[PDB]
C-alpha cells in the first residue's frame, strides 16, 4: 500500500527475496512490480521505493531494468526515499560484484532521490564494486551462489533497519 518494490529477475532469486522482503514487512505495506511488466511511470506513485537488480551481466544491466534505465531520466525522485538489494556472484564477478544496483542508484540520486539502506561490506570477498560507497555497499548484497546460508539473516536485519529509516 506505501512502499513500492520493484524488481527484474533472470533465475528467480531476485523475486523470491523481494517476496521476503515483502513478507518481514507484513500489513499490505509493499506491493511487488516485476519490472518486465512495469512503466516508468509506476515509479512516480511511491513516496517509498525498494529498487531489485541482479548483477550477471559482465558490464551490462538486466534485461527488464536495462529499458526502464533510459527513461528514468523522465522521472523527479525529489523527496522520495529509496533502498536497494541485488543478487550476484562475489568469486566470479570478483570486479564488478553488485554493479547493477550502483548503476541505478547514481541515476536515481542524480535525479533526487535519497538513499536509504547502507549495507556493510564485512562478510563479503570481492575487489570492486560499482555499488561500493566506500566502508558500505549502497544497498543489501546478497550471493546464493556462495552464501545462500547468510541470506535470511541478511535480509532480516536490513528490514529490521529498512523500518526505522522508511519511519514503519
Amino acid at each position: 500500500k506505501k512502499i513500492g518494490l520493484f524488481y527484474g529477475t533472470q533465475t528467480g532469486k531476485t523475486e523470491s527475496v523481494a517476496e521476503i522482503i515483502r513478507d518481514e514487512f507484513g500489513n499490505d505495506v509493499v506491493t511487488l512490480h516485476d519490472v518486465s511488466q512495469a512503466e516508468v511511470t509506476d515509479l512516480n506513485d511511491y513516496q517509498y521505493l525498494i529498487i531489485g537488480c541482479p548483477t550477471w551481466n559482465i558490464g551490462e544491466l538486466q534485461s527488464d531494468w536495462e529499458g526502464l534505465y533510459s527513461e528514468l531520466d523522465d522521472v523527479d525522485f525529489n523527496g522520495k526515499l529509496v533502498a536497494y538489494f541485488g543478487t550476484g556472484d562475489q568469486i566470479g564477478y570478483a570486479d564488478n560484484f553488485q554493479d547493477a544496483i550502483g548503476i541505478l542508484e547514481e541515476k536515481i540520486s542524480q535525479r533526487g532521490g535519497k538513499t536509504v539502506g547502507y549495507w556493510s561490506t564485512d562478510g563479503y570477498d570481492f575487489n570492486d564494486s560499482k555499488a561500493l560507497r566506500n566502508g558500505k555497499f549502497v544497498g543489501l548484497a546478497l550471493d546464493e551462489d556462495n552464501q545462500s546460508d547468510l541470506t535470511d539473516d541478511r535480509i532480516k536485519s536490513w528490514v529490521a533497519q529498512l523500518k526505522s529509516e522508511f519511519g514503519l
